[PDB]
C-alpha cells in the first residue's frame, strides 16, 4: 500500500530517535504488516519485471526499522538461551501449517521470520535470514547460508556449506540473485549482489563478489557482477604481468 | 536374506508404497534394516579383499524409509521443525552414552541410521543417515558427514569440512576417508572418492570426481582417489597458453 | 591460583573426576569463571607484544581432565560433554548488563568471554576465547579455543578462527582491533593478524602458508603485517609447469 509505504518513509527518516519504548502505534503497526508480508511471499523485496530485477527501497527500509521498534528479548534454547530481537518464523507452526506450506525443515534449520519459503523446498540444517525469498523446489544444503534480502529461484540448489550474501545497506543496491535451475557448488560463496543466471553451473570453491573477476576463457572478456546465463564456472587464476605470480578469478569455461 | 528379499522386493515398487498402505512385513524389515544400520552391525560399504564394495541393498532400505515414514513436527525449544528422520539421540539416557563411548558437544546432530564410534568426538556438525563414523576420530566445527560415507579409525575432520553423501546413483560407491588420515578446514571430499589411508590434505583443497589430482612428481594424473601418505595442497594447472589457469589439487609429498 | 594450577598440572596424570582434590578443584573452578568473565585472558598485549599465559592453558585442560561428561538435554535431541553452555544460567537483567547479543542458534562454551557491543550470529565460541567490544560474527563462523578477537573486528559467515591450545608454548590466534575477515577464510596456527588488516574471501592462513607481498617480493610467514590487503593467489613452479597456493598482499593502508 501507499499510506503504508508513506508511512514507513517518514518514519525511517526519524530512526535514530526511535525505540521500543517511544514508537507510535502507526509506526508500529505498520512495519509489522510489512513484516508479515514478506513472511508470506506476498511482497518481496527484489522481483523480476520485463527482463529485470528491481529492489523496493521502502521495503529494505521497513526491515530496518524493524530493528528498532523491537527489544531484544530472552529466547528460550533448551540447553542453553538467547538473546535477541527477531523472532522464530517457526515458533508457532503446528502440522496443519507445515503441511500446508509444504516445504521441510530439517533440524536444525532455523528461519527468521520475515522469510519466504515456497512448497516443495528442502532445508537442511541452515540458516536463512530476514526479507530472504526461497522459491519452489529449491534445495537447500548442510551449513548453508541465505542472507537478507536474497532472492532464490525455482529448482536451485544450494550445496552445503554455500553462502549466500545478505544486501540492506545501501538501500539502493539490489539483493545477492540467484535465478531457476542454477546450481551452487559446495563451499562456494555468491555476495554483494551480484547475479547469477538462469541455468548456470558454479563449481565448489567458487567466490564470487563484486570485484571479482570472472574471466570469459572464450571471448578473453573479463566480466564483473554477473554471470549469464547457462554459464559453467570454476576456479582459476590470472597471471601478473612478469608471470611472477598470479591472482585468484573465477571462469567460465563453457555455455551451456 | 529374507531380510534383504523383502527390502528388494519393496524397491521395485516403491511408486506405489506409502506410509499409509505399506505392509506390516516391509515396515517390519525397513525398520530393522535402519536400526542394524544404526548400531554399526550393518554397514553400507566395507573393505573386503583389501577393497571397498557397497551393499546396494543398504541404499535401497534407506531410500525406503523415506517413502514409508511421515514427516513430522519435531519440537525444537525456540523453534520448530518438520522432517521424517528422527534423531539418533532422542532416547539416549546417560548410561547409553556411557555405554557408547562417545561424546556429543552441544549443539551436533545426528540422523538415526547413522553409527559413531567409540572414543570419537563430535564438536558442533551434523552426521547424515547412513553414514559411519570409526574409532577415535575427531569432527570439528561445522563439518558435515553425508549420507552413507564411511569414515575411518583416528580420522580428524578439521572445521567446516564436508563429506559428500551418495545414494544415488545406487551402484556408486561412497565417498570414503580411509584410516588415520588427515582433512583441513573447510576442504570438501565429494562423489565417491577414496582418499587413502594416512593421508593428509590441507586447507581448502576440494575434491569430487572430475578433480585433477596433481602428481608433481611424476607429472600423472589422478581422479576418484588419492593414494595412500599423500599430502595435497590446492594448486591450478595452466591453459596450453598461458594467459590463465584452472584450479586443482597437488600431491607434493608422499610419507 | 597459579602456583596450584601449575603444582596440579604435573601431576594431571594422577587426577581424574573420581579423585580429584578439594583445592584443586576450587582453584580450577575459580579460574574457568575469569575467563568466563574477561577477568584473566590467555594471551594479553603488554608493550607492544602479545603474551601467553600458559598457566591459564593449564587451567583449561585439567578443566576437562577433572569433570564428566553429562546428558544435556535438547529439545528435540540430547547431548553429552563435559563442558557447560555459557548462557545456560542467563537471565534478563544479566543479558542485559552484559550488552552484547546472542541469534538462535548461535553456542558459547562458559570459560569463553563475550564483551559489550558484539553479535553473535549462529555461530560457535570455544572456551578461554576473548571476543572484544563492537564485534559481529557471523553465520556459520568459528572462534577456536584460546583465540583473541579484537575491537571492532568483522567475521564474516563461514569464517573460522583456529584454536591453539597444545602447544602450551605457541600464542594463540589473534586477530587485531579493526580487522575485517572475508566470508569462508580461515585463520589458524597462531597466525596473528595484525591491526587494520583486510582479508578477502576465502584465503586459508596457517603457519606455513607463504604471503607474498608482491610489491616487496618479501614472503612472509605467520604473520600479517598492520594495513595489508589481502587475497588469494598462487605461486608458480620454477619450471612453470604447476603452481601453488599463497596469500597475496596487494596493498597496504
Amino acid at each position: 500500500m501507499q499510506q503504508l509505504q508513506n508511512v514507513i518513509e517518514s518514519a525511517f527518516e526519524r530512526r535514530a530517535d526511535i525505540t521500543p519504548a517511544n514508537v507510535d502505534t502507526v509506526t508500529r503497526e505498520a512495519v509489522n504488516q510489512v513484516i508479515g508480508l514478506l513472511d508470506s511471499g506476498a511482497l518481496r523485496v527484489a522481483e523480476k519485471i520485463d527482463g529485470q530485477w528491481v529492489t523496493h527501497q521502502w521495503l529494505k527500509k521497513a526491515v530496518l526499522l524493524s530493528f528498532r521498534i523491537n527489544d531484544n528479548k530472552v529466547m528460550d534454547g533448551a540447553e542453553t538461551r538467547y538473546y535477541d530481537k527477531v523472532p522464530m518464523k517457526f515458533a508457532d507452526y503446528d502440522e496443519a501449517r507445515f503441511q500446508k506450506e509444504g516445504f521441510r525443515v530439517v533440524p536444525p534449520a532455523t528461519v527468521r521470520q520475515g522469510a519466504f519459503i515456497a512448497r516443495n523446498t528442502v532445508l537442511m540444517p541452515s540458516y536463512v535470514n530476514i526479507g530472504a525469498y526461497v522459491d519452489e523446489g529449491t534445495m537447500v544444503d548442510t551449513w548453508a547460508t541465505v542472507g537478507s534480502c536474497a532472492q532464490i529461484g525455482k529448482n536451485v540448489h544450494l550445496s552445503g556449506g554455500v553462502g549466500i550474501g545478505g544486501v540492506l545497506e545501501p538501500l539502493q543496491a539490489n539483493p545477492t540473485i540467484i535465478e531457476d535451475n542454477c546450481f551452487i557448488g559446495a563451499r562456494s560463496e555468491v555476495v554483494e549482489g551480484v547475479i547469477v543466471e538462469e541455468g548456470s553451473v558454479i563449481s565448489m570453491g567458487v567466490y564470487l563478489g563484486q570485484s571479482t573477476r570472472i574471466y570469459d576463457r572464450e571471448t578473453g572478456e573479463i566480466h564483473y557482477g554477473r554471470v549469464p546465463a547457462g554459464s559453467v564456472v570454476v576456479s582459476g587464476n590470472l597471471p601478473s604481468k612478469d608471470g611472477s605470480y598470479s591472482l585468484y578469478c573465477a571462469v567460465i569455461v563453457k555455455k551451456v
